[PDB]
């Protein structure tokens, strides 16, 4: 698809819906006393996105900034924790992410650029955040019925599956998605160092959409203790130097217990519009493995 | 400032103000039927930021995406025009920009990463957009008086000066800002190819804050005709090759007349908080010429 073909697509309704979704979600958080932060795109530190069952172990793209190697934002997870450490209590941000995954990840819900609504809560536990996301989704699905005139999932009860039980019953998260008619949770997933692990139990959670639409939100309680964090980094084969300033703050004892999640905005627009491929809801597609012409 | 130094600051008040500003500005536009788009950060094309009297002629940060050179967003100007070409009529986006300006631009209002509330309106004229920005600013200042209990400029409309005359009377926009006690407009500034020029008159506008706070918004009517656009790019010594997909769309006759502006969110936060340096209102400072540690 050349440049003219890209801008000749019809996208009005999707953008109409996206506008209503953004209005709804931003107000959801400000109404609850969340502070609205602005994103950062370049930093010496960023989400490693590894280890992770849902990743390929890609390294973030880098750019020289005044002679210093900066990483482009994989996710603002580390900066969220730092905002909690500055005492901002409850924060969210509409955060663009850059994740240069291969053609293999071009499954209809992945995009190499996209936005999470990314939020974090000092002192929160996994059950608090899951309950919060459930309330957000329920409210959204009820509004969406008014906007579209179509029926959406009842959204009051979300079943919880342990990761290992997902592997046992369906084989993978994608296949579970294809089999459900209601959104559901997957919990206890071994991944990045920042998610809290206690006695071999990971205090994290992915919200999965039904009808094969796949993951739409992921989060967890966080590690905040330097010793615990460093061990996990070293064990995964990541370099401590890659996280130097974060680890300094960890060492100073300035990280606080917290929990949060990110919600993929375009993935929600896709679900509500009912689009087969997420590119259909983006004015300027960013398809994995395909460098955008515009 | 080093890592622990940065997270030790108390910017709670500034962030609380920012939250109220973002809520007010986003509602302003959605109330008026604007569509809310998400930002792009990587593209083959971006704003050249040249010619421009406010600039020193910086080159965009660049990174490879699947072997293809992409530019980090200087601004989404060209994409705003493309959004109008897709028939979205009235659009805005909370758009992060990366502008790696020199230490010479560390004047208290510049940041090498920042967000513009960037909007565009099909068919609009400069007077229309100026009037819309006046409505937004006046309304925001009344709300700010309630939030802070302090007084803000009360003008409902702002005086208008030609760029040429500013130079003659004050020497510079910076010096003009220091002498004024309400916001004011500077119009007719020869700059980038995308601003509409007619018979030597540029249909563009900068809103300047008083008390030395400087520019807070810049905008213009746009060029839409292929031949005019190419001539301007060539006259400035820029390369058509740098805008190829955009120029394909212009050649196809698909750009439409429009007008718009971007408004610096952090710059407005700084003004309402009364901060000497914009860094004081940012959780993760991005000072021109100084690579941030986080
Ligand atoms: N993987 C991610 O993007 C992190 C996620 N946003 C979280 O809050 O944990
Ligand atoms: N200088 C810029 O970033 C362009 C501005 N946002 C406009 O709309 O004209």
């Amino acid at each position: 698809m050349n440049a003219v073909e890209i801008i000749s697509r019809d996208i009005y309704k999707a953008i109409d819906i996206q506008t209503k979704i953004l209005d709804y979600m931003t107000k959801f958080f400000t109404d609850r006393g969340f502070k609205w932060l602005l994103p950062i795109m370049l930093s010496p530190i960023t989400d490693p996105l590894w280890p992770d069952p849902a990743g390929e172990g890609i390294r973030p793209a880098e750019v020289d900034v005044y002679g210093v190697r900066m990483r482009l934002t994989h996710s603002m997870i580390l900066h969220k924790q730092l905002a909690i450490a500055m005492g901002l209590e409850k924060i969210f941000v509409l955060s663009p992410n850059i994740r240069l995954e291969s053609r293999r990840k071009d499954d209809g819900r992945h995009s190499y650029e996209f936005t999470q609504l990314d939020f974090e809560i000092e002192g929160a536990k996994m059950k608090d955040v899951m309950r919060l996301i459930e309330e957000l989704i329920y409210g959204l699905f009820r509004k969406a019925e008014e906007w579209t005139g179509r029926e959406f999932p009842r959204a009051r009860h979300f079943k919880v599956y342990d990761y290992k039980d997902i592997l046992e019953e369906f084989g993978s998260d994608e296949k579970a998605s294809m089999e459900m008619e209601e959104p559901f949770w997957i919990v206890n997933i071994p991944r990045e160092f920042y998610d809290r692990e206690e006695n071999g139990v990971w205090k994290n959670y992915d919200l999965i959409l039904p009808y094969g639409y796949g993951e739409v939100s992921s989060g967890g309680e966080r590690e905040w203790e330097y010793e615990k964090i460093v061990a996990k980094i070293r064990a995964a084969g990541l370099k401590e130097d890659s996280f130097r300033p974060y680890l300094e703050i960890a060492r100073a004892g300035k990280l606080k217990p917290s929990a949060g999640a990110g919600i993929g905005v375009e993935r929600l627009v896709r679900f509500i519009v009912g689009a087969k491929h997420i590119a259909e809801v983006q004015p300027f597609p960013r398809v994995p493995g395909i460098p955008a012409v515009i």
